[PDB]
């Protein structure tokens, strides 16, 4: 048997922004609590949700003062116990964020390690002396200037690949590690099902901080994922803390080369079970990570097939097309154009659904929810925008206008507006004021509108999620891509004990039509999208609408 994680739908919860139950404008645990029905009926196995510990927020969650406390905005430990114990009554599981690569500098490790050089926390964190005047090195932070700050109680600078106030764990001192597996198993002993591990390719830090040269510099992420340690420190926890539980760990593997993937996720190797990628979702992001380059359905499969090939025999991939960190599904992989928004959303749907690997179906998109149209710069909360504001704007590179143009494409904000539960004030999201504007477009897109109609893009996401969970080629089996160089249908078989599946997307929203491979021709249908009359048993081919999407026995 393959394990549960294998055949499993996940869904992404970002707390903040699901349900509001108290007119704050910050979504709670109550909120999340009150709709596990929603998710049980879409047919939902298990949800991961984003960070849910004491922070000062000044990233949402992932800046952590105490990792043994729940964030007073979500509720208390007894709100998080209800939780897990209502997702316990339906036969559910719940995967946790667990952030470790830095904690908050509220954190009390941390306002110990800075008092002074010689305290029992100093060497919790990475302290080092400037060079030539100036930081320690030329090492950048993802959100603006320098990854190194000065602190003037002893001179010395600390490490922070984040921001400012989120100052990187020491993982080359074992006191330290001892206390992220205590701290570890904490959760699992309350019953926790899964965990994610934010930015797992950065623990390592290479000795003697040496510069990056001008090339590295301007692929950062990609050196940051080069530290000599990592692989033993992530076997360390395997051995230390996994081996002792019955949970499922998954790794968000940002900016590591693709081929270094096996190394996480190989099962002899004993590390993690599962990966996020992110060649996928960042395949059209120029490297400074704000613009967009052009690409088309060709790049798309090729990274896919890619994605697929290194997973192998051993290994296992997830799925996704949207996170917390990105831009909207359907925006960004579809057309959101009111006349295409459905059929694009549906088509994507197809595809998220039937590869090869957990598929992670992120909050709204079985809605077809947009990105947000931002106006102003003031119109963002997000970290990361502040930072290319300091980085480009405040340095003459670019103008305000222009940073606005393109981050409105490219922000993480546009997957953070306030889940569209109805038509009511805020879209039944709060009574109160939401912390980031509710998208105007809630008035057509809904979930008690999507809900009532079974043409919808919710009905379509929970027919297809039937369909998956009742046909084992479509987690388990093999893929193959049946023309990897074609720009305009995508098309591929999973095969699993001697039954085929194929499953064909039209990307363009033009007609299009599709021959079989020779051999090959339909025996059923079990599902299409936009489609005005299903093949005849027998077809070698098919004509495809804009948009079309289909699953086929073969
Ligand atoms: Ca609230």
């Amino acid at each position: 048997g393959a394990p549960w994680w294998k055949s499993a739908v996940f869904y992404q919860v970002y707390p903040r922004s699901f349900k509001d139950t108290n007119g704050d404008g910050i979504g709670d645990f109550k909120g999340l609590t009150e709709k596990l029905d929603y998710l049980k009926g879409l047919g939902i196995d298990a949800i991961w949700i984003n960070p849910h510990y004491a922070s000062p927020n000044t990233d949402n969650g992932y800046d952590i003062s105490d990792y043994r406390e729940v964030m007073k905005e979500y509720g208390t430990m007894e709100d998080f116990d209800r939780l897990m114990a209502e997702l316990k009554k339906r036969g559910m599981r719940l995967m946790v964020d667990v952030v470790i690569n830095h904690s908050s500098d509220q954190h009390e490790w941390f306002k110990s390690s800075r008092a002074s050089k010689d305290n029992p926390y100093r060497d919790y964190y990475f302290w080092r002396d400037g060079k030539d005047g100036h930081e320690p090195n030329n090492y950048p932070s993802f959100f603006g200037g320098s990854a190194w700050e000065k602190d003037p109680v002893t001179g010395q600078y600390y490490l922070h690949y984040l921001g400012r106030q989120q100052p990187d764990l020491n993982w080359d001192t074992p006191k330290l590690r001892e206390e992220l597996y205590a701290m570890l198993r904490f959760w699992l002993d309350k019953g926790v099902s899964g965990m994610r591990f934010d930015t797992v390719a950065t623990y390592s830090k290479t000795p003697g901080f040496p510069d990056l040269t001008p090339e590295q510099m301007k692929n950062f992420a990609e050196a940051y994922t080069q530290g000599p340690n990592l692989h033993r420190y992530l076997q360390e926890m395997h051995e230390k803390v996994f081996d002792h539980y019955d949970a499922v760990t998954a790794g968000e593997i940002f900016g590591a080369p693709l081929n270094q993937v096996p190394l996480f996720i190989d099962s002899r190797r004993k590390e993690l079970d599962m990966a996020f990628t992110f060649d996928l979702i960042r395949y059209d992001r120029a490297l400074d990570r704000w613009h967009t380059i052009p690409r088309t359905l060709a790049d798309f499969r090729q990274t896919i097939d890619k994605v697929d090939a290194i997973a192998g025999e051993y290994g296992w991939n997830t799925f996704f097309l949207g996170n917390h960190d990105n831009p909207r599904a359907v925006s960004h992989f579809g057309d959101d154009r009111p006349q295409w928004r459905e059929a694009s959303a549906k088509a994507l749907a197809t595809v998220t659904l039937t590869q090869r690997g957990t598929p992670f179906i992120f909050q709204g998109d079985e809605l077809g929810m947009t990105n947000y149209p931002f106006k102003t710069l003031q119109d963002f909360d997000d970290i990361e925008v502040k930072g290319f504001f300091q980085d480009y704007v405040e340095t003459g590179k670019a103008t305000a206008e222009e940073l606005l143009t393109n981050v409105a494409l490219t922000s993480r904000d546009n997957a953070r507006t306030p889940f569209q539960w109805d038509d009511s004030a805020n879209a039944g999201f709060t009574t109160g004021k939401p912390w980031l504007k509710v998208n105007p477009n809630y008035t057509e897109i809904n979930a008690a509108r999507e809900i009532g109609d079974p043409k919808s893009v919710y009905s379509f996401y929970r027919n297809l999620i039937s369909i998956r969970h009742e046909t084992p080629a479509l987690s388990t089996g093999s893929y193959r891509d049946i023309d990897p160089s074609n720009a305009d249908v995508y098309a591929y078989t999973r095969s699993q004990d001697g039954e085929t599946y194929l499953v064909v997307v039209n990307f363009k929203a033009e007609p299009r039509s599709f021959t079989l491979p020779d051999g090959m021709h339909i025996a059923e249908t079990l599902i299409e999208s936009s489609s005005p009359a299903a093949p005849a048993a027998g077809a070698a081919s098919l004509e495809l609408q804009p948009w079309q999407s289909g699953i086929y026995k073969v």
